[PDB]
């Protein structure tokens, strides 16, 4: 005889980040809607970073990011099409450059989501990081119009919270889109708006950097007669809300009584 | 010191079945297209896996499928809403009855593919099983045409065999759906055409049995004045092409050499 309520083997028992529960859950909402997920480099060129996307030097839109600046010799930065790409080295303040790399390197119409690791030079509080991540989206092709870029929230929004949910958009500003807006999408549960990211038609000045940097690559121009709308939305944020976490600083803790608590979330 | 070169803990390794792999590929071409996944029961009603899709008895048409005929008492089989549905049992010879039960349960649009397990009486040979897989598909909706048809199977392509694919399509018969079709992608490597599957514009008596039995529930029609198209393809004869397996009988044969060499697949 055998007791059998005894405990067996301690066989380890793995589990997933927040972080990578939040992103694979938004990656999927989106895939479901044609988008494809790429990713680009955590340490990125100012060209990329800013210039490429109408953020000049000394512009007041560049304080919208406080940025971590970089030094050191012998570092390669690859460039979109593999080359060796120069320019002041930083660490991306936002995922937005990834839409500029990833248009020289391809042809609409297309979708694309890049999931991704940012930095801002901030002070660590409860709700704020230097370090966190942010879900870009980028549509582009003939015909696309802020029509779509809403009815993509929309999906957002139903698939997040459910038929009850809504979205809601407002003018704002970010250099590189006109119209600009920030959304919010309505919470049932938490009875209130949560203001999720940022969006718009792609700017007319981006789609020029793109195919002069094509041009100055031997590549053809591709994006003079399109149009496309992208989107930005911060992943701690939503991550928080959605498992109920009460300190952003707890996803970079390293605390297993923490991480623990997310093996059951699929 | 220690032989760091000597064999660990013989933990052990799991490892996905071959169709379990295929499914999951076809699974996720579609969702990248819109379509849900959702199952049906492998023991059905002839009501469902015939006569609601326009397959009398004795009809020539009720040939194309040799069914297994049940028996028994005390089995309960769950209808659309849960209801005690009737009927001579059978173990369903296709997908296609899931089309009409998850119709009478929703309302269009939508998109939606089942994969499933079916049985046919047959002998069982090197390229044939009495017991394997199909995925059906089902897209409904207002304007709905047989141009959408043929671009989902023509991205079902793309998806499976690369730029390089084509789609072929030709009428063919089903008592579901008018016009009807079979089509055959082009596999470049192989340089050869395979039948993928047969598909259609649901017929017109489908969208009525359907709306029957609603009414026949309580429910009000839904499918007045909506079109759609349906698809169904085998999953073997895919996996097969798809991982080079040469004997159809090895998926349902249980043999670990044979298991195993899957591991690697994604
Ligand atoms: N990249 C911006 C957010 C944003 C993203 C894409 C947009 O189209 C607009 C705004 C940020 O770091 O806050
Ligand atoms: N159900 C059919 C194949 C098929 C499926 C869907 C269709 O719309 C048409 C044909 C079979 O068992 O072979």
């Amino acid at each position: 005889r055998v007791d059998v309520s005894l405990p067996g083997a301690s066989l380890f028992s793995g589990g997933l980040h927040p972080i990578t529960l939040m992103e694979r859950e938004l990656v999927e909402i989106f895939r479901a809607l044609g988008y494809q997920a790429v990713e680009g480099p955590e340490v990125e060129s100012e060209f990329f970073n800013f210039d490429a996307l109408n953020i000049p030097e000394h512009h007041p839109a560049r304080d919208m990011w406080d940025t971590f600046w970089l030094t050191g010799e012998g570092f390669r930065l690859e460039g979109p099409l593999g080359e060796e790409v120069e320019g002041r080295l930083l660490l991306r303040t936002h995922t937005s450059p990834m839409q500029v790399r990833y248009m020289v390197a391809h042809t609409p119409p297309f979708r694309i989501v890049v999931p991704g690791r940012v930095f801002r030079f901030e002070q660590t509080d409860a709700t704020h990081e230097a370090v966190f991540h942010q879900l870009e989206g980028l549509v582009v092709g003939e015909g696309i119009a802020m029509a779509h870029l809403k009815g993509a929230i929309y999906e957002l929004a139903q698939a997040l919270f459910g038929p009850d949910s809504k979205v809601r958009f407002q003018p704002v500003y970010f250099p590189f889109v006109e119209p600009g807006a920030q959304f919010a999408v309505w919470w049932p549960e938490g009875g209130k708006w949560l203001e999720l990211g940022g969006a718009g038609m792609v700017h007319p000045k981006v789609f020029q950097a793109v195919d002069a940097y094509r041009e100055r690559l031997g590549l053809p121009p591709a994006y003079r007669g399109v149009t496309g709308f992208a989107f930005g939305l911060g992943v701690e944020r939503l991550a928080m809300l959605r498992y109920g976490i009460p300190d952003i600083r707890y996803f970079f803790g390293g605390r297993l009584k923490f991480l623990e608590q997310f093996k059951g979330v699929l």
